[PDB]
């Protein structure tokens, strides 16, 4: 009983090419895809006022392929779940930054997050590092101004996941540059004859933020985009997978995993506490997270107990299944916070 999992790098809006490939690809081989995973910059840009919130030099100021998919003349033949890079409609991605489908089977998994599917866990982080604004709050709604610092990894995110590889094992896990240090752990000998640029970096290549998590959270896997090539490492148990750009062939990789039980999109029950244990951080819909209060610590009000009825409230109230809602993005955004705010409220 085995699933075939698709991971693909960089999309740059070109997703008719890359379900074009994932569609030759099962119907070469006769395998069957589970789901799709991206690692960024997906440029989620539903009409032309979105090109705006695009951080992309002038010449790739293009629309793509995603605005065929949000008025609905293409579907997406795969679930794909994905975070969020640099090359992104920021708009769009701070709306749901609690997560949610941009169109039918594309959901995006929020600023972070983890969710379920066919028994694994899977934890993205989404964003690049850039030390001057790792403590920057976002500010909404979203402005024109923010399109430079909106796609920005806070540092926050690392107490917001710090938890999740207590309960049980972490499987596979996003971001979009590399962890930092992780170019260490392989061939990169071979990596520089791809790109002597790299060699510039070195050790110091990739984000910080991504190094803590995945020393912290375990995870089997981490597969992770932004560099547009190819690459392998392995640090501990983890299986660092470095995809390309879609165009290239070596974008689209495949995890031939085992499946315990095909089971639906489901929202991880360790993150849902995470998130409505932190709404105080959260309270102010202008500005968010306000970091006077301690999010590592704020977590530590969890109990067993405490935890098992933030699931029913939030079972009764929004549902274990990750469903599709074709609501506007902003209305998401208030909906989801709304509920938050209603089940931690009743504790
Ligand atoms: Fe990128
Ligand atoms: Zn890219």
């Amino acid at each position: 009983q085995i699933q075939h999992i698709a991971i693909v790098g960089c999309v740059h809006g070109k997703y008719r090419e890359m379900y074009r490939q994932l569609s030759e690809y099962e119907k070469s081989t006769g395998k069957e895809i589970s789901f799709v995973i991206c690692t960024g910059d997906m440029q989620t840009l539903r009409y032309e006022a979105d090109l705006v919130y695009l951080k992309v030099p002038p010449k790739y100021k293009q629309m793509g392929d995603f605005h065929l998919y949000y008025e609905g003349k293409e579907k997406a033949p795969y679930l794909t779940l994905f975070i969020g890079g640099n090359a992104e409609s920021s708009n769009v991605l701070l709306h749901l930054y609690n997560g949610g489908f941009v169109c039918f089977n594309m959901y995006y998994l929020g600023v972070c997050s983890c969710i379920n599917i066919n028994g694994l866990r899977i934890v993205g982080v989404s964003g690049i590092y850039k030390s001057f604004d790792e403590k920057k709050p976002y500010t909404y709604p979203p402005s024109p101004n923010d399109v430079v610092s909106l796609f920005h990894t806070r540092n926050y995110v690392i107490q917001m996941l710090s938890n999740l590889s207590q309960s049980s094992q972490i499987d596979i896990s996003l971001s979009h540059d590399w962890p930092q240090g992780i170019v260490m752990k392989g061939n990169y000998k071979q990596l520089y004859r791809f790109q002597p640029g790299f060699k510039k970096d070195g050790a110091s290549l990739g984000s910080p933020i991504n190094k803590v998590i995945l020393n912290t959270l375990k995870p089997k896997y981490w597969i992770s985009g932004h560099m547009h090539c190819e690459y392998h490492a392995e640090e501990g148990p983890t299986h660092f997978i470095a995809l390309g750009k879609i165009g290239y062939k070596n974008a689209i990789s495949y995890l031939d995993l085992p499946l315990k039980q095909k089971t639906d999109l489901e929202y991880d029950k360790d993150w849902v506490c995470n998130l409505i244990m932190t709404w105080p951080a959260f309270s102010n819909k202008a500005q968010f997270p306000d970091l006077s209060y301690s999010i590592s610590e704020l977590l530590s009000k969890r109990t067993k107990e405490l935890d098992k009825k933030i699931i029913e409230l939030w079972e009764k109230y929004i549902g274990l299944k990750i469903i599709y809602d074709s609501d506007t993005f902003d209305i998401q955004f208030t909906s989801r916070r709304f509920y938050i705010e209603k089940i931690y409220n009743e504790l």
